[PDB]
Formats: C-alpha cells, structure tokens, sequence
C-alpha cells in the first residue's frame, strides 16, 4: 500500500499530507478551502515530516527514503531544497 | 510488521497511537491514566495522523491507506466521520 | 527500504529523526548547529514518535514495532526507558 505522512499548524488548520506511491512522494494541502497538489515532488519509497513555525511561518522537513539513503527536503516558503541531514 | 502512527497533545499529554495489522486500523490512548481501546476503528494497511488544538478542543486527522486508496478520518470532539481528503493516485 | 519518522519542538528547532534499518532503530539529532546521533537505540522495524514541551523541556515518546509487537520508548532528559504502552 501507499505510506503516507502528515503535519498541520495553526487552528485553521493548513495541513500537508505527503504520499509514497511506486517510488514517488508527492503533496497535498489543505488551507481551509479544499484539497490540491502542493508544490512537493520527490523521490522515495517512504516519507516522513515534521513542521514548526517562527511567527505565522512555515518550516517544513520532509525525510524521503529509498534503499538505506534518506534526504531531506525543506520548505521556508519560498521553493523546496535539499538539506544538510545525513545519517 | 505492525505500523503505527502517534500524536500527542498539551502537557500531561494525551497520546493517541494508531496501529494497522492486517488491514485493520484501531486506536490507542492514554490521557494521564493508563492506556485504553479509543472510538477508532477503520480499514487500512498504513497510517499516518496529525493534530492540532483550537484553544482546548482537540481535532485529529487519520489518513489510512489499502492499496492506492487514501481516506481521512476526522474527530472534532463529537465522533469520527469521513473528510474531504483526496489524492490523485 | 529504511523507515523513518520525525519530530521537531520550539523555533530554534530542535529535531530528532529515527529510522529504521535491518530491524535497529536509531536517531540523528539537529539542534541549530549540526547534525548528530542521538542516545537512541533499540530495536524495530517500524517506527513512529511523538514528542511535547513542559516548560523548556522536551518529552519523547517512540512507538518500535517488530511484527505484532509495540514497545514505547521514553525519553524525560535522563535516558531513554520503556513505557507502559501495550496494543491489543
Ligand atoms: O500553498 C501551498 C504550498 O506552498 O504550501 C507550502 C508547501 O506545502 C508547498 O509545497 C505548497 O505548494
Ligand atoms: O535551512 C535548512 C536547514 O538548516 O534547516 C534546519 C535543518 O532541517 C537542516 O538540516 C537544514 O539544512
Ligand atoms: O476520550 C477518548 C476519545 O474520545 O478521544 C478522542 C479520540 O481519540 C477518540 O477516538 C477516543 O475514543
Ligand atoms: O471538518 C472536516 C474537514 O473539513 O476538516 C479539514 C480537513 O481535514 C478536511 O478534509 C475535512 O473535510
Ligand atoms: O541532545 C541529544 C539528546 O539528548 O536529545 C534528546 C534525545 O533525543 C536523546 O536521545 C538525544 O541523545
Ligand atoms: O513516564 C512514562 C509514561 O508514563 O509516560 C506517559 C506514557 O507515555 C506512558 O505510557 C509512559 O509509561
């Protein structure tokens, strides 16, 4: 089956729910208004995140793994990066 | 193996673990004093789960899947019930 | 492939990243100023967390499963010790 992982903030709220399907993660939000497709579009056969604010800001860290390597994907608000995890 | 999903809330805290075995998602809780079988109980392989607090009220969303089929479960303090959640899979 | 899960607290942040690899859990840790591995290590196959602040200090609770067994791992600042938590 597909694995999913899921993070939220705020009361709203604005939830990210992000799926590994046949090697694939990808993204899906909610705002308050409906479902869409996030931005999110990375490789992996599983998924994990964590989200924290600074204010009203958004900092996500998506761990998308396949085999034994993980990477780490980050979200400040302004386009997806890799980041500096390592195992 | 089994697979489980965890959230947890406030500072006592309230914990709420989510275990799929074979095909079958159920809950359990803990609020301060012991843990105990929660009100969930759905079909799935895999889960996973957030939560978020409006002042002191509790919602928890539970995202199950069987196959490529995602579904999400809500509690907003009155009894879990299917949401709008949908992926294109 | 591995399994992992993450949980994250306050603003600086503080993370902790588990995963699950050939039956043994372990854990990476970023607290601002580098990536390093955490005291955590116990057996699994699958692995979920939760984690809370009371006041500045954080509560971690790591749910390791090997077939239809859970263990909760518990970390309150002075090593990490088994829960009570039990399934069916
Ligand atoms: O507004 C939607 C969006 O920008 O929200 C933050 C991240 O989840 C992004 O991937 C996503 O596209
Ligand atoms: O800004 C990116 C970064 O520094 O954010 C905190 C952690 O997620 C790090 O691994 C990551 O490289
Ligand atoms: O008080 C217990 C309970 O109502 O808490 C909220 C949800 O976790 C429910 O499934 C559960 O039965
Ligand atoms: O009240 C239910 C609901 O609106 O809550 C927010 C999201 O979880 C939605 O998918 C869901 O339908
Ligand atoms: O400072 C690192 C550390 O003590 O943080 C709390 C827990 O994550 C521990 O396993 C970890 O070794
Ligand atoms: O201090 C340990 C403990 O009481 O913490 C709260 C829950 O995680 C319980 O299962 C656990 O035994």
């Amino acid at each position: 089956s597909v694995q999913t992982a899921a993070t939220s903030w705020g009361t709203v709220p604005s939830i990210r729910v992000y799926t590994a399907n046949n090697g694939k993660i990808t993204e899906r939000c909610w705002d308050g208004k409906g479902w869409y497709t996030g931005a999110f579009n990375e490789p992996g056969d599983n998924v994990s995140v964590t989200s924290w604010l600074v204010g009203s800001a958004i900092h996500i860290r998506v761990y998308a793994s396949t085999g034994t390597t993980t990477t780490e994907w980050c979200w400040d608000g302004k386009g997806w990066y890799k980041g500096a995890y390592t195992s």
